């Protein structure tokens, strides 16, 4: 589960700490004892209002039981009215300390639950960070321990086992809350124990924790240090870029701490105790830790990211082409390909704000899906140019395109000038390309090439500075190495302790037009039932999720037919259980988009398809039912909408008007004619690319030679000589595009009669 | 943050916290047993003692004169002893309350007060020198390290950080001191039961084992302090002092720490009212120990020498000039600064000397120096440094290094006076020594300047000088300054033999400067001032934490510094400032302007350092910093220092025509000289030549010619320029000699008869 609202960053929940304190500090309970010194100022009140209320009862039992003169009795009554003035007097302060208690407590109670709230609040954004962090740390299992992680470890774990422990403990029993006392017994002696002073108590632990990170030991290394080693490892692959996966630990750290100085707070008032203020010292504490990995750890990492995992695939090799393009103001900040059954290439665009932020609100989702075909081979061969483009600072990429023309893979770039100090892109472009001298071809083989896979994105979405693909033929790996502008971000707004904004890569399709699709909501608002069937059984689904269920003939629909359109291809995907039947059918006209029936599923399958739309479109929408008369319940109900995929157009080029013949020879419509003994040659001038690709047709008779070059650089030249029945030759360009001509020649000297001839000469 | 106050050395807080230890056995506080007595019952329990009194002494009263004499008596009497009970408890309560509220509140406060208001100070001193030890240890690498390294941090960790954390929470919870008053008391009590609790992991515990792992007493036979030079002495470390100074300092803030720590423990052990132990004989044992480790086994294997800490990429010009840094008379030169924040200055520290080479704090003169980028470093024509590690004898200081750039090449003369160990006054007796000629190192001409030092060069307190070299490293192109102290006599003379010890610490500030108060840190702008309404202290503003000064509309804030000043002497002004400002250096009288800095368009703050000259009435000059035009603008870390003139290299030409001994045919006319073919004649002239300098001889010769400038034994320069000898300059050093050189200007041959040959303009220079 992800969370789509703003990170703000560590000054964030910082500041928001800090307006708890506050709002901690300014209630004003009591303002005169503690919890402890009130019970105690209690029971004392209660024992002396018990003994003299016994020794006044037992003085007026026995007086009333037998009066003997007036004197006597006047002088026991009159002594008796002074010890009950006295009682009563003991009795007004015994109420007053209970009035004091019983608007002690719900008061506390109120606080802690509100307190709890933001917490709460705050606690999910850790929560999936540190599941991050869990996913990074699995990797960890092929690297060895070091003498350096075994001492920081051994270390820290005392402080971090106690201050999480304090922190999980304090909000365990805070939710387990909502006399009352019997109740908050856990509570208080959680903040009895926590506030207590001691030589290795709680404050302790957290400044030693805080002394390790930052490195404020005499003879001991900065955690932070050898955590970022750690996490920058070469064996470990991750989703994200280096400055993100240790801008992530900072977070946890500053998160463990911030709570910790909460708890302590929150305690400290509980127990009526003093307020001491933390906000300074947890200021001082995050603000030393920020500065740490800024100044010792930030400037050694990388901001380049590529793809975790590979997948072996087969693409078929019949010239592929896409363009991942971003609209005029929009920009790319992320990529994530997914291969369970169909593969799959989302991208996220965004409008920047101010620093290369990212506007939450403007976040948009395409998506292609000629990923399989264009990056991988299916039988013959591939080229791949490999060049990481960098472009400089201030320029945000927004168009990249894969051009799959013969068997190479080449892309092009362009980054749009963005103003750091604006939101604005304008359009100021440059543009680069896979430069030709440093390609990569990996050979015509029957299993599949490794194709990248996973999320290609920092941890937090930011613009892309730089993109790049490589290629491994040892081992036909391909990856996908793109350059983010996280250090920029950081160090204007989070790093300088300013309003930080920041969102993180969803798990899910947010373009997906089927609401609710997940079926979280037990409320099938969007769905709908038709008859008294088919409904939400919870116990179905993907795990921890409640599936749409169908029994005998009512099936659940919902309405999806405006959010189309018409011939576009879509991808449809869903998991069931049982013998379902899917369909995505238009109440006017017969017509059927997607079908899918007999499909015996005992256990949990994902089916995932393609399909086109051609219809009346308003009047469509999707309906489960059971095949038959049997029963089926599925959940995870998704309809993508891709990206039209452009077809490589090729120019013919050569055009049998521009031959420019010299000597003896002859161009008949089609055919080209050389005669021997004459020193004649056909020269045709061309307009070739920068980094294309190009392959010459030539089915030749005789004795030729045939040289495509320019003035000064040849990229084809070949004297097939006696046997040149038919020929077809790939050849590129490099960075010339320039003066670029075909010669057919052949330069002998008393060779006269014969002829040479060509045909179907051809550029494309 | 410096401090200029005489560091006593571990004996000055040692004796400081055992008078402070002895004052507090001395308090007495009584019958305090009670401590579970809350205080803030006092009124309560009064209220009630007060109440129930009356019906007791009613209840006496009537079974006393009271007539009656019954069991219905003897009920009365059970009933007025359960209320004298009550009435007991109560009454018990309040005299503990009150004993413990006119007892033992008030002398804790003050005992409190006192030991607060004697730690201010050893706080301030052994806080500065805690920053310095933990940059040295940032400075520091423990990854690859020995075992016995290992173990000592091993041991020395946890009960480092118990006894840190102790102290200072011990000192935040005193500095705290009503319900306040009992709650900061409630929670010293809280401290001091955890501080004393018995457990064998007691604070305790932790101060002896801290001990002994500073004294070795360990698994592993290895003293903290052993590991602690074992780090320090590596050549990656490089620090602003010597190997001496960094373990002193190492020394001197684990001990502070072991004798705060005592001083807490004996704090608590009576605030809880318990068995006195007298911790001072511990204290001093232990301190005792470790001063004797630290002088036995780590103080001789330590270098007395320090370099420089930094480099900084810097270029000079070419042109020759002389440097002489040079000390007052009486006075001694213990320590340098050079900074290049905006531009290249050497501060220099002199000082006069009064025992066992203690400095003295009230003569702490500092002078500056300004040609020191385009004097240790060329510009775009090579440069030839003379490097030779001077060492002078005990007894002996440093008081005048002199740099004499001749030509394209580097040397100095260091001179020492002789210092009296018992007394501090230092003769005119003088020991010159200079940089030995057959040790040159050349760095080539290279458009990429050298990496000239940077940083405090200085012992970690001022320290007279032993010894001054120079070296060079060509591959890396480095300059270092490698000075010697005596650091290790003034130790083993005042501190670790337990004497009175006297130590300065380098100030870290520009105390030259003559603009009072320009990091403007007092709020109250006593020297400078506001003209108008506008214009004022933005705390905000400065240098992070300071107070700039602001300007608005058009009153700018001035101060006076006319008399503090000489006239067409060179000064050096620095100041930090942000926004549009304008800064003059004005003169009331006369329309005079010495330095104008308008049109700064600075956003951010920004540091300008700029040079000028003085030449008015001068008494009637002050600064003053306005906005310019009408915008707002503020600035602070104002600094005006006034640095010595440098002097001019006076060059004697030394060959005069009027010495040139000629035998057989030749002639001089005028400035000409010639030499006749077929005569067995020469010109020999006899010059004066310092003993390690450089000479650069120019000669316009025409024909065959052959010039040798020798001596009688030792030859300087010689060659036979053969047919072409149009015009040549040619460098010559002297090395150590200086005597009988001589010039010859010559050519033999035999059957050559009627051509001759010529010179012109042969100079030496």
């Amino acid at each position: 589960p992800s969370f789509i609202d703003y990170f703000n960053g560590i000054y964030g929940f910082a500041t928001g700490i800090k307006d708890i304190m506050n709002m901690i500090f300014k209630t004003d309970t009591g303002g005169d004892l503690t919890l402890d010194e009130i019970l105690k100022n209690q029971q004392l009140l209660n024992d002396i209002s018990g003994k003299l209320d016994g020794v006044n009862g037992s003085l007026n039992d026995l007086i009333a039981q037998g009066n003997l003169n007036t004197e006597l009795s006047k002088e026991i009554l009159k002594i008796a009215n002074e010890q009950n003035q006295v009682l009563n007097d003991v009795n007004n302060k015994l109420d007053a300390i209970n009035t004091m208690l019983r608007v002690y407590l719900p008061k506390l109670t109120s606080m802690l639950s509100d307190v709890m709230k933001q917490n709460y609040a705050l606690s999910l954004q850790i929560e999936y960070l540190s599941k991050q962090l869990q996913e990074i740390s699995d990797k960890l299992d092929i690297i060895n321990v070091n003498v350096l992680i075994n001492s920081t470890l051994t270390e820290i774990t005392p402080a971090y086992q106690r201050i999480k422990y304090v922190n999980e403990k304090f909000e365990e029993l805070t939710f387990a809350t909502e006399d009352i006392l019997d109740e908050l017994t856990e509570l208080t002696e959680l903040a009895k124990s926590v506030t207590k002073n001691d030589v290795d108590g709680f404050e302790f632990y957290l400044n030693t924790f805080h002394d390790v990170m930052v490195g404020n030991n005499l003879f001991g290394r900065s955690a932070l240090k050898t955590a970022s080693e750690l996490i920058t490892k070469e064996n470990v692959k991750t989703s994200g870029s280096e400055v993100g996966n240790v801008y992530n630990f900072l977070i946890v750290l500053t998160a463990l701490q911030a709570k910790a100085f909460l708890t302590l707070t929150t305690c400290r008032k509980l127990l009526g105790l003093a307020d001491i203020d933390y906000t300074s010292i947890m200021n001082e504490h995050l603000n030393k830790e920020k500065e740490e990995f800024r100044v010792n750890i930030l400037p050694t990492l990388s901001n380049t990211f590529s793809n975790p995992n590979y997948a072996k695939v087969k693409g078929s090799d019949e010239d592929a082409k896409m363009i991942v393009e971003a609209k005029p103001g929009h920009a790319l900040i992320g990529f994530e390909i997914s291969n369970d059954s169909i593969t799959v290439l989302k991208v996220y665009e965004a409008k920047l704000k101010q620093n290369y932020q990212v506007d939450k609100d403007s976040l948009s989702e395409v998506i292609y899906g000629d990923m399989d075909k264009l990056l991988c081979p299916d039988q013959s061969e591939q080229i791949y140019y490999t060049n990481n483009i960098v472009f400089p600072n201030e320029y945000v990429i927004t168009k990249i395109d894969f051009t799959k023309k013969m068997k190479t893979l080449r892309y092009e770039v362009t980054a749009n000038f963005y103003d750091s100090s604006t939101g604005e892109i304008d359009l100021n472009k440059k543009k680069v390309e896979s430069s030709e001298a440093e390609y990569r071809t990996l050979s015509a083989n029957d299993d599949g090439v490794y194709m990248p896979l996973g999320v290609i994105s920092e941890t937090f979405l930011t613009p892309i500075n730089g993109f790049g693909l490589q290629a491994d033929e040892n081992s036909r790996l391909i990856t996908l190495t793109c350059k983010s502008y996280l250090r920029e971000l950081l160090l204007a707004t989070d790093l300088s302790n300013k309003e930080t904004k920041l969102i993180v890569p969803p798990s899910g399709f947010i373009s997906n037009i089927v609401e609710n699709g997940s079926i979280e909501e037990d409320n099938l608002e969007p769905w709908k039932a038709n008859n008294k069937n088919a409904y939400v059984d919870h116990t179905g689904g993907v795990n921890g999720t409640k599936a749409l269920y169908v029994h005998k003939d009512g099936g659940i629909s919902q309405f999806i037919g405006d959010k189309l359109k018409p011939k576009t291809e879509y991808v449809i995907q869903y998991t069931v259980k049982g013998k379902p039947s899917i369909h995505l059918k238009d109440e006017n006209t017969g017509y059927i988009h997607y079908e899918d029936t007999n499909n015996n599923l005992e256990d949990y399958q994902t089916i995932n398809k393609r399909f086109t739309t051609g219809t009346d479109l308003k009047g469509v929408y999707l309906i489960l039912k059971s095949q038959n008369g049997d029963e089926a319940w599925g959940d995870n109900f998704i309809i993508l909408e891709i990206s039209p995929s452009e077809k490589l157009l090729s120019p013919e080029l050569i055009n049998t008007n521009n031959w420019t013949s010299t000597g003896s020879t002859n161009i008949s419509g089609n055919t080209l004619t050389l005669y021997q003994g004459g020193r004649g040659i056909l020269k045709q001038n061309l307009q070739l690319d920068s980094f294309s690709t190009y392959r010459v047709y030539f089915s030749v008779s005789g004795d030729a030679n045939v040289r495509i070059r320019n003035s000064r650089e040849v990229l084809f030249e070949k004297r097939y000589m006696s046997g040149a029945k038919d020929v077809s030759e790939m050849f590129t360009t490099k960075f010339e595009k320039d003066n670029f001509y075909i010669e057919l020649s052949q330069g002998n000297n008393l060779y006269g009669g014969p002829i040479v001839h060509f045909y179907d000469v051809s550029i494309k």
